[PDB]
């Protein structure tokens, strides 16, 4: 899917983790990030479309969906051990860490 899609993926299952009340629905919903935040790492931001794969920028990029999948694996791990709050809590401060790779190319 395109880029758009992906983070719709993410911004809208990240308002279902912390509407949730059950660990198998915030399972399918961090499963469904990490699929989307690897899809978007093959992507080229419209802002980045003049650089290579391997300037520092587009480097940045995917490593930027690098540590986002390890918190979501983190947060998966969590919810697999039946710790629903502190699942949520993941997602919260991994909600607050997309802000910085907007603030760079978005
Ligand atoms: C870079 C490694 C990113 C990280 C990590 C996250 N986002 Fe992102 N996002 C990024 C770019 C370059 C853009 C602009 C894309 C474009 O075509 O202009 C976006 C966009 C969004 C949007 C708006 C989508 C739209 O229809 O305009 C949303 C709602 C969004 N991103 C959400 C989001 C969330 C919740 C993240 C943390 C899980 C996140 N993004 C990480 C780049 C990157």
């Amino acid at each position: 899917a395109d880029l758009e899609d992906n983070m719709e993926t993410l911004n809208d299952n990240l308002k279902v983790i912390e509407k949730a009340d059950n660990a198998a629905q915030v399972k399918d919903a961090l499963t469904k990030m990490r699929a989307a935040a690897l899809d978007a790492q093959k992507a080229t931001p419209p802002k980045l479309e003049d650089k290579s794969p391997d300037s520092p920028e587009m480097w940045d990029f995917r490593h930027g969906f690098d540590h986002l999948v390890y918190h979501i694996d983190d947060a998966l791990k969590l919810a697999n051990e039946g710790k629903v709050k502190e699942a949520q809590a993941a997602a919260e401060q991994l909600k607050c860490e997309c802000n910085a790779c907007h603030q760079k190319y978005r």
